[PDB]
């Protein structure tokens, strides 16, 4: 069973493991960074939310590769280890010869 | 085939299904939302139409993942089968005991 | 192997071809677009910036949904190949007739 993980912020009653995404609001003081890097305030908040669901998004599609990597790999090794078909079905018996299906009746 | 969802909102003409975000401009009244809960607001506007595309996206992943549950289940069944590789090829016949190949010249 | 896109912004220090979102800082002149459907300005800049990962995740599900379709139909001709199962482990031999393995003793 392939385990993904769950977005952080949804948009509206959390479940397990989740946070509400607290959108902006009027009479609440619209402030930005501090810092050339940081990203507190206000007018930032609930894009910063946004960005934390797209980077767990990022991570399970990394976990879908891995496992359809693994998928595509066991695929190739059931291509390449040489099973046998079919032998006709016309009431004859048939023994295997040089990678074909062959009368016993030809050698008794 | 896998059918997944095309994405809500598009930055640029859309196409069947599609809405194009509406980005905040200048001359536009700069507001939030009036309750705990809600989105409204320009301010919002266009990160609840990322949030939109975030959540399709969530979907989309979760057909790719039941889709591969069942790829994975298929290719178990294969590998447990007990299919039979092939024979040598050496210009003699085979029969088939106890798992694996036997020259029939043995038994005449 | 399965390659896909890496995001183009990341909130920390970026690695090969991904640039560091820039978030809004207080000091910095608060604008919005001046066209219709342009998405210049401070104010639309970090989401600008979270919407370009969300059209890089759409076009990787994409690229895993390709992947996937050519594992499906691969399994699907593995499934319809007609490959035989083992015979039964009893120590006889045996030769195949009608879709069944039969006794080689049953022709001698």
């Amino acid at each position: 069973d392939i385990v993904l993980n769950d977005l952080p912020f949804v948009d509206g009653p959390p479940a397990e493991g989740q946070s509400r995404i607290s959108w902006i609001k009027n009479g609440e003081e619209i402030l930005g960074a501090d810092t050339q890097y940081g990203s507190e305030g206000s007018m930032n908040r609930p894009t910063v939310s946004v960005l934390r669901n797209v980077e767990v998004l990022d991570k399970n599609i990394g976990i879908l590769k891995t496992s359809l990597e693994t998928a595509n790999s066991d695929i190739k090794t059931i291509q390449e280890a040489g099973y046998i078909p079919e032998a006709p079905r016309d009431g004859q018996a048939y023994v295997r010869k040089d990678g074909e299906w062959v009368l016993l009746s030809t050698f008794l």
